[PDB]
Parts: C-alpha cells; structure tokens; sequence
C-alpha cells in the first residue's frame, strides 16, 4: 500500500511564514502528518531567537507554543482519519542545533530523552528529523562538521533503540548529489528508519530554471553542469546510494519559485576567477521587481510563491500580468511576464494538478513508498492533496 505523507507547517518557518489553522485541517487524504516544527535548544553563536539560547535545556527539543496548542489537538484529527500516524518534524530549513545535539553520546541521550517526553505527552506516533544539512550545513547557514554524518548515524541508531520498533522514525534528505555521497549514510541509516523522504525539489538555483521538474527540458536548460537537476535524477542518486525504492518516498512542493537567474548572474564555479565571469545573466529589470514587491513578494529576500497564492494572486490577477505555460519536457507550469519590450519573460514553475498526477504515475512505475509534500499551508483547498490521493490510489 502506498503513502501520502503531508507536512503542516503549525509551527511558523523561515521560507514559509507564521503557521495556519489545525482546527480548519483536512486530513482524510493522506496517511502520515508531519506536523512541522520543533525546534532544538542550541549555543550556535549566530541563533536569533533567545527561546533557543536557554544553555540549561541544550540539547532539547523546544515547543513554541503554537505548536503545543497545536499538538493538544490532535484528538481531533484523528476523527477525522483514525488509520492517520501523526509525526514531529524537528528540524527545517535554517533549524540550528543538530550538530551538537548529535556529536557525543551524551548529547544525544539528552535529545532522544526530550523526544520520547513529547511523544509520550502528545500521543505522536513518531519523530521525524530535517536536518539541513549535516557536514554541509546548508552551505555556512547552521554549524556543521565533517562528524556530522557519522554522529547523525549514532544518533538515529540510538533513537530507534529508545523509542522501540512500534513508533515511526524517519528523515527528509535533500536533492544535492553530494548529500548520499558524503552528509548522509544511506545504507546505515535505512535499516533503523521506516522511510525516507526526499526533497525533490527547490532546484531553481544557480542556472537552473524549473523548481521541480521531473526530467530536463531541451526548452529551458540549466547551463553550469553543477546546477543540474530533476526529481527523477536526485531519486536515481539515491538509488544508486542503496536506498531500497520501498523505503522511499518522492517529496512534491505544492508552491513555486522565482529562479535566482532571472535576478543574479550565474556562475560556473568549475571556471577560473569564476565570480566575476559569469555564464548566464539577469533578465528582470527594476519593473518586473516592482510587480512582485506589489505582490507581497521581495525578490532580495525570498523567491518561494505558494500555490494557493499562484492560482489566487497570479492565475487571478484582474491585469493577467503572467500567462500559464505547460513544459511537457519537464513535465511541470510555469509563467511568464511581459518583458518591458513585449515578450514572455520565464517568472517561476510550479506544480499543479496535472504535474502532481505526473508525479503519481512515475511513483507507481517506479515503485517508491509514496509521496510526500511541502505543505497542506501551501495548497488550495486541498486541491493538490486530493489530486495526489485520486492519482496514487489511496
């Protein structure tokens, strides 16, 4: 039987914004929740948020308190689906504290601790950790160190002995090809883990376009070797890595993003003096800059647009400012705007109802675990949650 497993962001994050109603939340349509985030009590000289600081609960799990009085109303939800396992996700883009929680043995027993004492009070059927991203540290934003991956190893081993071989356990691992080869032990970890789940997407970076494209496209190529990307190539890395496909789930965004090469040059960082010599060029000026900012959306401090403001804000726009496009290449939209000359400008790609069948289908050919997605805050009344159910048979 297959999976669906959805991520609600209750607590706030850093890409997304302040959490959404749980009492408003529609879950029959999935089997597994993540509920997102918790977050780790941590001594990184650079954290900004002085709940966090405390240095007599380091290592410890910490609960805003959004997410408390989130978590209190699970019962609830489980009327709703009573099949449904509810996991914390701890962790999530810029989540400091992961590498010190995990780097020695007491470290973690203090974390694993801290775990089980949520899970026990709340009623969770597990844990689920987002580290972003070990060794690496999403390149200087969180402490890292090259034990990372080893003590990450330590730390889901011992986890599991703790919580007992009923409560669920699981991780999400990123699209970066470096990630199985060198951040993350594939083969050490998938035999202590129920499943994984890839994020399979925010690939519009570097010289790269879509976001979340399945294959490439011959219509709108990445440039730099390094910045190319598909969800069908980061689920083969893996693969070849020696994650079993049954242990595996196929992770969608039910949002879009701006591709930083619209706004930044792009470099080849395999070239001499490579960031003076750039290989691709901008192509917003300040008037396409003006029409996002008019949006709600500074282009210098995010690029991420969800769904349900893509069909309302986008889609909608009395002015029809971006015209809907189909890449049956890549197999996903995306929408242009007008240059100041004219012509259609590529603005962002996303995923909707079609894309996510897409995506079901190659799940079921394929033969991975299910899917997961980034996140129900996102959707538009469940639309994409309900295709993703219809198209995977649940």
């Amino acid at each position: 039987p297959l999976m669906s497993v959805g991520y609600f962001n209750g607590g706030g994050d850093v890409t997304a914004g302040p959490g959404g109603d749980i009492d408003k939340l529609d879950v029959r349509q999935i089997t597994h929740l993540n509920y997102s985030f918790g977050l780790i009590y941590n001594d990184e000289k650079d954290e900004t948020n002085a709940a966090l600081k405390d240095p007599a609960h380091l290592h410890e799990i910490w609960l805003s308190p959004k997410v408390q009085a989130d978590l209190q109303k699970l019962p609830a939800l489980r009327k709703q689906n009573p099949d449904l396992k509810v996991l914390l996700s701890v962790g999530g883009w810029g989540a400091r504290g992961f590498s010190g929680a995990a780097a020695t043995a007491e470290s973690r027993a203090v974390f694993i601790r801290s775990a089980q004492k949520i899970i026990q009070q709340y009623g969770l059927d597990g844990i689920d950790l987002d580290w972003e991203f070990p060794v690496n540290g999403a390149w200087g934003l969180v402490a890292s160190q090259p034990a990372d991956r080893d003590n990450f190893t330590a730390l889901l081993k011992s986890l599991r002995e703790a919580v007992g071989e009923q409560k669920l356990v699981t991780i999400a691992v990123g699209a970066n090809a470096e990630s199985p080869k060198s951040w993350v032990d594939v083969k050490a970890v998938a035999p202590v883990l129920n499943y994984i789940n890839l994020m399979t997407y925010d690939m519009a970076y570097g010289t790269q376009y879509f976001n979340s494209n399945l294959y490439d496209s011959s219509h709108w190529p990445t440039v730099a070797a390094a910045d190319k990307y598909s969800a069908d190539f980061v689920v083969n890395n893996y693969l070849a890595a020696g994650l079993k496909p049954s242990q595996m789930n196929l992770g969608i965004g039910f949002y879009g993003r701006v591709p930083k090469r619209a706004v930044e040059p792009g470099i080849d960082w395999t070239k001499a003096d490579a960031q003076n010599n750039p290989v691709t060029q901008p192509y917003f000026g300040p008037q396409q800059i003006a029409l996002f900012a008019s949006l709600g959306y500074d282009l210098s401090k995010d690029t991420y647009v969800k769904y349900n403001d893509i069909v309302g804000k986008l889609l909608n726009d009395p002015q029809k400012r971006f015209t809907e496009h189909w890449d049956d290449e890549a197999k996903v939209p995306w929408l242009s705007v007008q240059s100041a000359e004219g012509k259609p400008l590529f603005a962002l790609s996303y995923e909707n109802p079609r894309s996510v069948a897409i995506k079901a289908d190659y799940i079921k050919a394929k033969g991975l675990a299910g899917a997961m997605f980034w996140e129900y805050g996102a959707d538009d009344q469940n639309q994409l949650a309900r295709q993703l159910a219809e198209s995977l048979g649940i």
